């Protein structure tokens, strides 16, 4: 078939809990803190 798109993005470095790109690794790290504490079991809850 025909899609269009070969893929002109992807990395060696991707993150998972939160799904993005990236290009060092050190650039990876920095951004996987946001994901800090910041896990809520409910939006909105009480
Ligand atoms: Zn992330």
């Amino acid at each position: 078939g025909s899609s269009g798109s070969s893929g002109t993005g992807e990395k060696p470095y991707e993150c998972s809990v939160c799904g993005k790109a990236f290009s060092h690794r050190q650039s990876l790290s920095v951004h996987q803190r946001i994901h800090s504490g910041k896990k809520p079991s409910g939006p909105s809850s009480g």
